[PDB]
């Protein structure tokens, strides 16, 4: 499934903010407008046993341009949040449930 990072409009959005996928779907996040933003998902709104380290990039590593992507496949079923690291104090922040 494709997930845009920023609105077309500017916005500091996920694009959905929330969606479910089966378990093991590639998620493709691709970069969109209104830069940088990267994706990783919070250690305490995941489920149990799941790693954020393996399916985060790493902070300091930021898209800058339009139609770069992070590609992550969730095999774990259950509640995970996102969130963009520059962007997480202005909500852009998302939620996929896995199933
Ligand atoms: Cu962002």
């Amino acid at each position: 499934v494709d997930v845009l990072l920023g609105a077309d409009d500017g916005s500091l959005a996920f694009v959905p903010s929330e969606f479910s996928v089966p378990a093991g779907e590639k998620i493709v996040f691709k970069n969109n407008a209104g830069f940088p933003h990267n994706v990783l998902f919070d250690e305490d709104a995941v489920p149990s046993g799941v790693d954020v380290s393996k399916i985060s990039m790493s902070e300091e590593d930021l898209l800058n341009a339009k139609g770069e992507t992070f590609e992550v496949a969730l095999s774990d079923k259950g509640e995970y949040t996102f969130y963009c690291s520059p962007h997480q104090g202005a909500g852009m922040v998302g939620k996929v449930i896995v199933n």
